[PDB]
């Protein structure tokens, strides 16, 4: 079974052709390919599968290097893009892939960039799912610890926005975890904490619901710069500085898609049997 290896915002993936290959794994499998050193050694594998539908290009599913199958955060979904083209599996510069929580599509920018549609945001508090009286562009969340400033939103999982004196100093550690599991959050939700520095340029951290603190959450950033520029403190176009890496964040407002602009690197090709 042949694979590539790239990475992109400090993760390193190991991307494989399902779609040409029956390939199938299990826990273990990934598990002991994850391992860095009698494995393969990745942060995450993604295989790329074909979609039962006419409408759609492609399917993928991202696995942990636990071997749990997540689908969050839109994780390597420009590696997805580079890996698509660059095997040549297509030759349209738009293409509508699918997850485990609904679907993206993504283009492929002449800059080598992958520009990616993450649709448009969900204000509506009850289709966060968030219980609150009505929509708020700062919600007052109460926790053991502290009352905070928040804002929900959602594109496709549920997202609380926390801005923060500074990103280094922000009390993620204990915040997040109490935010996460919230009660006015029936299904849990992403906590995102960002510092903002300019209208067009800001840092976050964020606390992904069920695996906590990771290098980069593509979905975070997008929430982070929606309510930023919903609050009316972000212009449009912003740059979020995330631990793993950059992203350019596009948004016109209402009524408009959001994208989400990043880049993928190809490291190289591989063989392994089994």
């Amino acid at each position: 079974m042949q694979f590539s290896k790239m990475h992109g915002l400090g993760n390193d993936f190991v991307v494989v052709d399902g779609v040409t290959q029956n390939v199938f794994f299990t826990p273990e499998t990934i598990r002991r390919l994850a391992n860095r050193h009698c494995g393969i050694g990745f942060d995450q594998l993604l295989i790329v599968e074909a979609p039962y539908d006419p409408e759609l290009d492609f399917h993928y599913r991202i696995f942990n290097a636990d071997g749990s199958e997540v689908s969050q955060c839109g994780n390597g979904a420009r590696c997805f893009a580079r890996f698509v083209t660059l095997k040549g599996l297509t030759n349209k510069k738009d293409i509508s892939v699918s997850t485990q929580k609904g679907n993206m599509v993504l283009t492929v920018k002449d800059m080598n960039q992958i520009r990616v549609n993450m649709g448009e945001p969900i204000w509506e508090p009850a289709k966060i799912p968030f219980t609150a009286n009505k929509f708020e562009k700062n919600y007052i969340l109460r926790t053991d610890i502290q009352t905070v400033l928040c804002g929900a939103v959602s594109m496709g999982n549920p997202h609380c926005v926390v801005q923060v004196d500074d990103i280094q100093t922000a009390n993620v550690e204990q915040l997040g975890p109490l935010l996460e599991s919230h009660e006015r959050f029936p299904e849990r939700v992403n906590a995102g904490f960002m510092q903002i520095i300019n209208k067009e340029h800001i840092k976050l951290r964020v606390y992904e619901r069920g695996a906590g603190e990771t290098q980069a959450c593509g979905s975070g950033a997008c929430a982070a710069v929606a309510v930023g520029i919903m609050q009316g403190l972000l212009n449009n176009n912003v740059q979020v500085d995330l631990p793993g890496g950059s992203l350019m964040i596009e948004w016109n407002g209402v009524g408009h898609p959001l994208y989400m602009t990043g880049e993928a690197t190809h490291i190289y090709d591989g063989f392994i049997t089994l």
